């Protein structure tokens, strides 16, 4: 019945679900430390509340089930607002805009500027399984050969090696991957095919907790805190 704010204050810690697999938002290094834009934002929210932060590992396939099992109070780590997630959770106000856009071999940058160019019988589109990327590919590709590749790290090497031609993912991810792989280039990264918003996942039916988060976030956007963290990571 009581707000999660009460439980957080009594416990003395804010439990933050995060995947640790999405630079620059959230990454868990071998030593077990989390770093990234949303790790720093989580520390700022916890500081506002006067509590310690505890990072709770989750994964994209288990995010919602873990949240419903009360494994954490809020999820922070490059999470897009989606209608599917809104059935089971609320969201904070958004903290940045994103969208899906291609990443290709640099020599192919001009070949794959539009979906009409990509959606052709001989184009080999690769995608990671089970999430918003595969949903996007299957909703927008009627002719291209879609291959699902299971390894979320080595998938980009499929394009480098010439086993695939295009992958469409979050524009922020294409920025990171085109720096990591010199042979790949993000396609019109400032004008993605879709418009999405990143936000923090919150429990339904707790307007007080959501209002606290929204107020902290609005203050951070105008105080210099957001600017500093954004400049460090994005
Ligand atoms: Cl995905």
């Amino acid at each position: 019945a009581a707000s999660r704010l009460d439980e957080i204050m009594q416990r003395g810690t804010l439990r933050v679900g995060t995947t640790g697999d999405y630079k620059p938002f959230s990454y868990r290094d071998p030593d077990g430390q989390f770093t990234g834009f949303d790790i720093d934002m989580a520390e700022s929210l916890a500081k506002s509340l006067g509590v310690k932060v505890e990072f709770v590992p989750t994964t994209w396939p288990t995010l919602m089930d873990d949240f419903q099992a009360d494994k954490f109070d809020i999820a922070m780590g490059g999470v897009s607002v989606t209608p599917e997630r809104q059935k089971k959770a609320d969201f904070s106000e958004p903290y940045m805009t994103d969208g899906k856009t291609p990443i290709v071999r640099c020599e192919d940058a001009d070949k794959y500027q539009t979906l009409e160019q990509i959606d052709r019988p001989d184009v080999r589109v690769v995608v990671n399984p089970g999430g918003t990327n595969e949903r996007f590919a299957r909703a927008h590709l009627k002719q291209a050969q879609i291959t699902v590749y299971p390894d979320n790290v080595t998938i980009f090497q499929e394009i480098v090696a010439g086993r695939a031609d295009v992958m469409m993912t979050d524009a922020v991810e294409t920025r990171y991957q085109q720096k990591l792989h010199p042979g790949l280039c993000a396609v019109h990264v400032d004008k993605p095919f879709t418009h999405s918003e990143k936000a923090y996942l919150l429990p339904r039916g707790d307007p007080a907790f959501k209002a606290y988060v929204d107020q902290w976030l609005h203050q951070a956007m105008q105080s210099g805190t957001y600017q500093r963290i954004f400049d460090k990571w994005l």
